[PDB]
C-alpha cells in the first residue's frame, strides 16, 4: 500500500488546481476549493481508493446532474439537516432558540402562490383517496403576542406522494397544494386542504441508487412544509409531521424534531368551511416567530427556487 | 463562529446517513461515503460555509451532470493526474516504474477503430488548416526487444480543436484521427495524420465555470493519445506533447512529463507516403511497455468509455 498525499508533488498539484497563487480574484472560492480537493486527495490516500472506484463516482456525479437530483441528495445524507445543527447552534450562541423551531425546506418550494387574507383553500385537484384537513393555528412572537399580517407559505403532497410541479405523472395543476395566508389582526391562519401521503425518491435516480448501495430506504413521513415570515421578525422554514406515522422517526431526510407533530384530531361540520365531507381531521399548528437580530435576519437561506405563474 | 462537528448530534447523524451500523448495504462503499461525508462537514464547519454557499455547490453539481463534464472537471482540477501519481508510487514500490511514463486518459477514447497492420492513416475528412504529420516508433519491452503484435491506439484533435465523436459542429467522419496499428515483426507502429491543435474547455460548460471562478484557463497544448498493450505487458495510457506548443507546460489538466515531448523533423517527399504536400513533419516516438506483474495488470482502469462502428 502507498501513500502520496504529504508529497510536495501533490500538494503543489493542489495548489495550482485551487489557484492559489493566482491573480486578485475570488479568494474565499480558491481557499473553500483548495479545502475540498485537499480532503479528496487524502481520503482517496487513506482508503486507498481504487481508479475504477473513482471514475465509477465521476459517472455518479454525471447521473445526479442529469437526474437534477443535488438538492435532494444534499436532503438524503444529512448535509440539509447539518446547515440547520449549525444556525440551531448560532441561535442558542444568541437566546433566539424560544421559537419554533426550524428544519429542512427540501428542494420542492415554488413561488408564485396566490396570497388569501386569513383563509385559503389549496386543494385545486381532485383526489379520490385523500380525506379533507383543516390546517389552522395562530402566529405569536416569542415575547407572546400575536402577530397580525404575518405570511404563512405551505405546501406538501398529494395521495400518490407527489407535489404539483414535481409531480412525473403530470397528473397535478399549477399550485396544487400550495398556499399562502396573511394572518388576521387576532393572529390567525387557516388552510383547507387534503390529507398528504408521504414523499418518497424517485426510484430510479441517482439518490436513491445511492441510498440503495448505502442499505437505506429513501422514504419520508407524511408532512407539510411551512414558511413562515412578517415585519420585525425573522424568516422560519419549518413542517410539521402528521401524527402516526410509522416513518416519523425514520426519515431519510432526518428532518422530525419532536415539536413539531401536533394531534390530528377527527372533525364534523365540514360542509360549513366548504370541504367535500362531513367528517374531516383537524390540526391546529400554533408558530411562534423570533425577532430579528439588529434590524437584520442572520438565517434566511438564498437557493435556487422554482417559480411559476397560476 | 459556532463549531459542531464534534459534537454526538453531528456524530450521529453522519454515522445514520452512511449507515454505517445497518445490516444492509456495501461495506466499503458505506465506509467511502462516511469519510467524504464527515470530511464536508469538518470543511464546512472550519471555514463557516454558509447555507447560501452550500446550495450554490449543490447548484454546481446539477449544471456539472447535466452537461456530461463530471470527467472533463476530474481531469482540471488535477484528480485525474493525482490518480497517475498515486499509480506511479506503486509502480516504484513494485519494481515496475521502468517503462514510457504514463499520463491521463482524458473523458475522449472511443472503442471501435478499424485495426491495420504496420501502418495506418488516420486523417479521414479533410482540414485544410492543419499540416501533414507521421507518427512513427518501435515497441519494445523493458529489455529493450522490439514486441511484435502490439497493440498501438492514438486519438487526438483536428484544427479546430475537436475530437471524432466529440465535435459539436458534427463536421467529422466516425474515427477521424483514431488509429489503431498492430505493429509488425519488427516492433515498429506508423500513423499518417495532421497535425492536432490544442483542446479547450466547452465555454458554457461547467468544467469552464468552474475555473472562470478560480481564475484558471481550460486550455490544454496540442498532444497525441495513446493505449498501447501487448500480450504479457501491462496496458499503457499515455501521450506525447507537440514541442514548442506555449501551453506545454500549462495544461489544464496537469498532464505533461518531461519524457514525452519528442522532437518534431521537418521532412520532404511527402507525396510518396500520400501525404498531402511534400513537406511535412515527422515525429519519433518509441515506446516501453512493462511485463505483468504476477500474471495480472495491476494498473488497468474500468470506466465508461465510448464505443462507435466504422
Ligand atoms: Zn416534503
Ligand atoms: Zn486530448
Amino acid at each position: 500500500s502507498v501513500k502520496v498525499f504529504d508529497t510536495k508533488e501533490v500538494q503543489d498539484l493542489l495548489k495550482a488546481a485551487a489557484n492559489l497563487n493566482g491573480d486578485a480574484g475570488n479568494a474565499r472560492f480558491r481557499q473553500i476549493v483548495h479545502r475540498l480537493l485537499s480532503d479528496l486527495f487524502k481520503a482517496i490516500d487513506d482508503l486507498d481508493i481504487t481508479p475504477d472506484e473513482v471514475w465509477a463516482g465521476v459517472n455518479y456525479l454525471n447521473k445526479l446532474g442529469q437526474d437534477g437530483e443535488a438538492a435532494l441528495l444534499a436532503a438524503g445524507i444529512g448535509l440539509e439537516k447539518y446547515l440547520d445543527i449549525r444556525m440551531d447552534a448560532a441561535d442558542r450562541a444568541a437566546g433566539l432558540d424560544g421559537g419554533t423551531p426550524r428544519t429542512i425546506e427540501g428542494p420542492l418550494y415554488v413561488a408564485g402562490a396566490p396570497v388569501r387574507d386569513g383563509v385559503a383553500k389549496i386543494d385545486l385537484d381532485d383526489d379520490a383517496d385523500a380525506g379533507p384537513l383543516v390546517i389552522r393555528g395562530t402566529v405569536t412572537g416569542t415575547d407572546g403576542k400575536p402577530l397580525a399580517g404575518a405570511l404563512v407559505e405551505c405546501w406538501h403532497a398529494n395521495s400518490k406522494g407527489f407535489y404539483s410541479h414535481f409531480d412525473p405523472t403530470g397528473a397535478q395543476t399549477a399550485f396544487n397544494l400550495r398556499g399562502a395566508v396573511r394572518t388576521d389582526a387576532n393572529g390567525k391562519y387557516e388552510f383547507r386542504t387534503l390529507m398528504p401521503v408521504g414523499y418518497g425518491c424517485p426510484p430510479q435516480g441517482a439518490t436513491q441508487q445511492l441510498l440503495n448501495g448505502l442499505g437505506r430506504h429513501g422514504n419520508r413521513p407524511a408532512h407539510v412544509h411551512f414558511f413562515v415570515s412578517g415585519d420585525g421578525h425573522r424568516k422560519l422554514t419549518t413542517q410539521f409531521n402528521i401524527e402516526g406515522d410509522p416513518l416519523i422517526w425514520d426519515d431519510f431526510a432526518y428532518a422530525t424534531r419532536e415539536e413539531l407533530i401536533p394531534h390530528v384530531v377527527d372533525k364534523t361540520g365540514g360542509a360549513a368551511l366548504g370541504m367535500k365531507s362531513d367528517a374531516y381531521k383537524e390540526i391546529e399548528f400554533d408558530i411562534v416567530l423570533t425577532p430579528l437580530l439588529d434590524g437584520r435576519d442572520n438565517q434566511v437561506v438564498h437557493r435556487p427556487r422554482a417559480s411559476a405563474d397560476a
